[PDB]
């Protein structure tokens, strides 16, 4: 009968109907804990099956992606698109190409995507997709043929107002190129708004490449200022060395912080006097090389396959690689080494035991649906540019991005306090994200 | 031979082809009277069967709307959509749910919509729709089911560039939600431009709820200033108590006037010190109660089922309920009692004998196609925002609404003056409306 | 390098990719166990990733199905449509509404449908779908609304040349009516070919009701015909009581044959010289009762509830209910009782432990995919009639159903000889099913 | 081995595959000469059959256009739409109605259009169309019937994101009205972005009428400044007397130059003291007369059917009529007479010999794809306004046009000097145009 028990019962239904999907469970569990708080103050938010509707995807698509390799052998990978919620706008979210991908992972990401997209203040619903295809070691022509095969099925389920994909792990500028190209061929339309993360001469927006890392740094700055500090002269750990990590690093150093290390999935680098960003980019973008190559070619910088990047003494930790990369034990050692701020660039990097640790140890924590929202926000700006056939300057778009991140910070911190959990940005994000979606779902009827 | 005979013989054919539609005949007759004046000076506005094309709807849809009530009983209502003219833009116009609705009524409203929409200066054609469904006493779920059944057929005839409905009598925010939600579900597109009057978190515009009533008051203020007067300190009658009336009342009293009465279909309330808007909104929108309840609960306010609201001594009358609610006897009484200005919030509220009494008694008269155009204007601003994926502030949109009502007034005043009927805004509005639609029609050929 | 190392490594990959779906794993294993044989003799059947393509669904759809109950209360169920293979024709297969339905099960049934449909000789591919919706204890309104909600998503993925569903458990004539009606509403097309199982006056086929039943028996008419054991008089234990079983029984006394009683998921029966269907059909379809409401009669019919349905004296046995109703103690005490033939009517009616108890125990099997194909065969005849706008007489359709069932037995016999496991009809069924589909995929390229 | 050999062999291919299309060979020849310069520095622009793809149209449509004349007599003309390249945006370019029209000509125009459109800076791909129809001598109703028949086939190959036509020789404001109107009828969409050159009250843009001639004069003005001279006080020849000629004349005279002659296909007029623009416009647009009538009605102006317009002594020649109207001998006559600047209002007016004479006589030469791009740049601005449902003022749009033409000149000059050929604006335009397009094509894959 109590809120606590209504919700725990749906969660047990959810476990039943979604068996075998631990990451999806993890995401829903974090959100449902926050919804308890919301339904204790405002019980009409449970009316008309709203929660049952919310955690069930509108549509899910799983399809065969055949493709021919350079030796002329045929392979078959699995493609996914989860269209989770469209109450606020077309489904919006990226595409992950990594051998780990399964439906459970795509759903975890699409579900998070709802609340994130809601927080942007922009008109976007949530979705995600990807494939268990492994782009590593493939030639451009293999990637191209895969993108083409994948988009051959996906084209009929997407569109400027329907579902707008983008990149993620394994999907950068190159793959979005092949995807968009082949979309136009399938549809016989130059429909710029169908994808975000496009190149600048064919419909893309200026700050999008930098957006997720910039936005994450902009958000952590807000958290730092609200505690009475400044990001200048702070020491920062950034896990990852892909799209998000690179630009979080760049923005942290423009604002006067020092990034004392970064990583790939092979290991990590200690850079106690900061990162040479041009160098890291030559290394990852041109050479496609490992973080260890940086260490060898940069004096002061040393490679490590032992322990964890989280063993470093820091003020601020920005996890920007993947889900569940920062466990309870990682969280203990950062707290013991003097870390006062954590903000997630990645989607769900912190395990639930790490998030509990941060709270017990009075560490300020920016959840991913808030701190990494600069990307999807800037994607929505790309969409807006496309719908107007306009093209904005870097300085204009970046200003928009700065203001979006401040406003997300502000609604997270105000919503948190409104519901009696001041400085708990998880609660704040989850509730503000949820309320905008729910109020739109109630307006629009049972659909 | 004579222009007079030509237009009159055509009107005679149109009574034959549209037998049994008095309201359509009445709207057509008033316009055609003004067209006689245009054609006496510029006979080439009659070329290419232009008037014969204008007065025949491009398309009319009538359809069965079956729905199930809360007792599991099946009901069947009739749905309508008239797509009248599309020379200037997509068909644009609201939906009326009321038990009096038939094809004649939908056509009168569609026809008027052509000229009003033209007058806004914005790129919108004319249509209207509705059903003979009666929303009164229906539950939210019964209304949702009706809207969903209604839109199951209508979805295929509408679209962002095709036909963009909105609300009207019986169709407000609630119903627009249900219609929009179901459209998205029928189309599988989050196509914001398909309806206007949407809610602020799913593609609506800031001033639209208030726009018609606000616009009506803006328009009448220009009429008033044209005579050397101000709206501040005037006593104003506003018939009706829905969307138009509420905000006409709100605007008028913000500008320092006093609204001395309002009404619904059951009777009328005398409010000599003005109207408490928040109390009337609670009664109408939360409780869906009669205006008699306002009088019960508000001191100074008296309920009447005898006589007419038009019996009150006023400076300004704003009919904001329905067609033919202010007749010739009403018009004499108003004039006798000191009324100097009439502007139509509603569509065609004044009967032809009432309009002539205003002419005989030199009462300044603002016809609905000009005075109530703020609504559809602000709707076009909703479509403009949606096309750009942009959201404008309340102040920005309200300022645009102001300029637009001032431009409309000016166009009606200058055009009347141009054609020899100074201060006859009916003539000016009809002619100014007509000329722009005609010029576009001639340019786009026989279609 | 060996033929058993491709197979077992793909079988192993397939366990990673489709984790948690053991029925699909089983069904893929048995089919692969047969492809080993085909490869030794015909090596080109593994070319161009043929098997990797065959075991991955062309497309899988999972969607939210919201619906409202008689109390005005919102529920959310999950709907499915797997469109496995279309090499021989449009996707073909039924819809199951039952609380045990999940992606794994739909996939397994859809996979088996490919080869079942291939064996018939007709232009049908394979698919399946349904929902976790529980049609037990629902009003007709609730089932209609559910059907309406379900078809509102499903209609955009189906069609006469695309995908043609049918009934199965939980989806009988009534549901097909509701689905077909709403399909027409969404499409604005009387597209009779979109579904099979339709009523007679709106595009149905005359033998469809009696087909799966008449099927199991036309098959036996060559299967026992190879041995002796009389062209008459043999007992038939008929495990089920819906469309397939009721009519399997109904196809009794063709030219003289004792019957014994039957079951559901409550309890079973035993009887003298017959079981007269007249009385089962008024209580199982038109009233919807239990098997207790037949067995309270029937001048002999008695009702057992704790034991097992496979402890009757046989000597022929015709299940026809769900997957997984014959295991360790049933299969061995089926054989015990000097007991000989079988012609099982479910989708995968016996388990992998029961199949060895029919192989080793010399039991002449009539498999799932071959002997109860008369249903799908007659679906295709419905598609044929719709395509030509013809309605065939009963005699004619029944005759065509006899031809088809001859050929299925023939191709099962001839191909089981051709690969030297002669009369293991499981094998020729399984190989002939595979080769037609494989051959079509090879001809049609990498798609 | 050499780039010279590689490109020349390709050209010999192209000559064979496209036999009998000289205008197309001519246009491809001049572009391929500039591309040799690109490949000697950056030879990976030939990667992935880039050039082979660029020179083969994406799609070409040739269709029957039947229509009935005012005497009830049936005629049959041929219609073309070539959709050349869509890398940078939807296909964009005009329609030509003239008796000389054939496929080879449409392709010449379409090919130039790719590079022109690239040069603007705006998101538009390349295409063109037309008909062999001769609108000379036809009634307005004949022209409407032809446009209606033409668009009955064309509408399905076009669209706001697909292909957006416009005017060109024989297709002005009147024809675009008929075309647009019929498009809306075919599509049932008020899709403003489908065409440019539209009228001001139905989605057109201010400045579009003037844009090509205006833009040409803005370009030549930059060429002149770059020699350290000034346009004011110069004598200018403008050939032609249609859309482009008219507004080049107006702009050149506004800037303080004297236009000393102009023409139609029947002869030329010598206007030693300048052109009376209002008079010309009245003769050409209202009376649809020959330029001889201008000479008859204006003292000091003289009609000539002898010799050539290019016999006049001038400082600047602006051919604004048609392809290959200024030949070898014409170029010598102009050079010898003191001409110092040639800018092309028309598409490809200067013969290959003419251009040689210019290079050798030190005459500055503004190729069409740069100098006449103001037209299509302003069409893209019309698309932009339409996509935003917005209307821009004349001042604002004409300032956008001025900046764009300055930027085109700048990119031609800089690019030409960059690749070792300073002041060769042909080289600069061709390389700058190619590079954006080629970059976009590489990103989008083999499509
Ligand atoms: N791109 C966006 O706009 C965006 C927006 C919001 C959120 N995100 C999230 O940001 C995260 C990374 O995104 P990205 O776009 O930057 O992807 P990316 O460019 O592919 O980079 C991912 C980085 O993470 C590394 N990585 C993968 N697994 C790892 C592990 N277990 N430990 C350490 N490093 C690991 C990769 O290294 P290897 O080369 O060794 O695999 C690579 O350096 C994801 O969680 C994604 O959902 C991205
Ligand atoms: N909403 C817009 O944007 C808009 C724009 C331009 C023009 N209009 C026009 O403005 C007028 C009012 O629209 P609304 O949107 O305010 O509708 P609404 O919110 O449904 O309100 C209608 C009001 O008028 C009264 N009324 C309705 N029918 C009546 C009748 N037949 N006799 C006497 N009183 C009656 C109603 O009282 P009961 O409850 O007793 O029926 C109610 O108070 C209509 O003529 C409409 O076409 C509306
Ligand atoms: N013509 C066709 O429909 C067709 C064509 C090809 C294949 N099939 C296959 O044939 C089978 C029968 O389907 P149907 O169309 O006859 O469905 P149906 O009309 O809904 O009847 C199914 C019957 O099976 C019973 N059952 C459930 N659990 C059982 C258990 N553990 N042991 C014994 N019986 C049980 C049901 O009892 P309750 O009512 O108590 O649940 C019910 O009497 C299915 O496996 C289907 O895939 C059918
Ligand atoms: N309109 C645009 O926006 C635009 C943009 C870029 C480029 N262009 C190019 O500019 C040139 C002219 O364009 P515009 O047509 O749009 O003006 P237009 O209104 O059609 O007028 C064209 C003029 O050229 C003359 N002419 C046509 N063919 C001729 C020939 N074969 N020999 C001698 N004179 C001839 C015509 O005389 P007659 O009346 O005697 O035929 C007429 O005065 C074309 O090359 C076109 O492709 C136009
Ligand atoms: O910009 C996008 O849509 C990609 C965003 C995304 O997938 C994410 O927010 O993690
Ligand atoms: O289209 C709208 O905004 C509703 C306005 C309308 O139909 C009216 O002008 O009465
Ligand atoms: O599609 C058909 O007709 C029969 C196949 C099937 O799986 C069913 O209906 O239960
Ligand atoms: O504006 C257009 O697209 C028509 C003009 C054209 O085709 C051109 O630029 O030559």
């Amino acid at each position: 009968m109590t809120v606590d028990e209504q919700v725990s019962n749906y969660y047990d239904m959810l476990l039943k109907r979604n068996a075998g999907e631990p990451e999806f469970h993890q995401a829903v569990a974090e959100v449902l804990e926050s919804l308890k708080i919301v339904l204790e103050k405002d019980p009409h938010y449970a009316d008309y099956g709203l929660i049952q509707r919310l955690c069930e995807p509108e549509r899910q698509l799983i399809f065969r992606v055949p493709w021919v390799d350079d030796q002329g052998q045929v392979h078959v990978n699995r493609g996914f698109r989860v269209q989770f919620n469209s109450a606020l706008g077309p489904y919006k979210g990226g595409l992950r190409f990594h051998p780990s991908v399964n439906l459970g992972i795509v759903k975890f990401l699409g579900f998070e995507q709802i609340f994130k997209n809601s927080l942007t203040g922009l008109p976007i619903g949530g979705g995600k997709g990807g494939s268990d295809f492994d782009p590593k070691g493939k030639s451009d022509l293999e990637i191209m043929r895969f993108c083409q095969s994948f988009m051959t099925e996906l084209h009929r389920h997407i569109g400027e107002y329907r579902d707008v994909p983008a990149g993620d792990i394994g999907v950068g500028g190159r793959e979005i190129g092949y995807l968009f190209g082949h979309y136009r061929r399938m549809a016989n339309q130059h429909e710029s708004g169908v994808l975000t993360g496009k190149g600048l001469t064919w419909g893309g927006s200026l700050v999008r490449t930098e957006a997720t890392g910039y936005g994450c740094v902009y958000f952590v700055s807000e958290m730092i200022k609200a505690k009475g500090e400044s990001i200048s002269g702070q020491k920062i750990i950034v896990s990852g060395s892909g799209n998000v990590a690179t630009y979080a690093i760049e923005k942290a150093q423009e604002l006067g912080a020092t990034v004392i290390g970064f990583s790939d999935s092979s290991g990590w680098v200690h850079t106690p006097n900061g990162v040479d960003v041009a160098k890291l980019r030559e290394i990852k973008e041109v050479r496609r090389a490992r973080v260890s190559v940086y260490a060898d070619e940069v004096e002061g910088a040393t490679y490590h396959t032992d322990g964890s990047i989280w063993d470093l003494k820091c003020d601020i930790a920005l996890p920007c690689a993947t889900q569940n990369e920062l466990n309870g034990e990682n969280a203990k050692t950062l707290a013991d080494n003097g870390c006062r701020f954590v903000a997630e660039g990645a989607n769900m990097p912190s395990t639930p035991e790490a998030v509990e640790v941060f709270r017990e140890r009075d560490i300020r924590f920016g959840p991913g649906k808030a701190a990494n929202a600069g990307g999807v926000a800037t994607s929505a700006l790309e969409m807006q540019q496309n719908a107007s056939r306009d093209s904005w300057s870097f300085e204009y778009t970046d200003e928009r991005l700065q203001v979006i991140m401040k406003n997300i910070f502000k609604t997270c911190a105000e919503t948190a306090a409104e519901y009696g959990h001041e400085n708990d940005y998880v609660v704040g994000a989850n509730i503000a994200g949820f309320k905008k979606v729910a109020d739109a779902m109630l307006a629009q009827g049972v659909i």
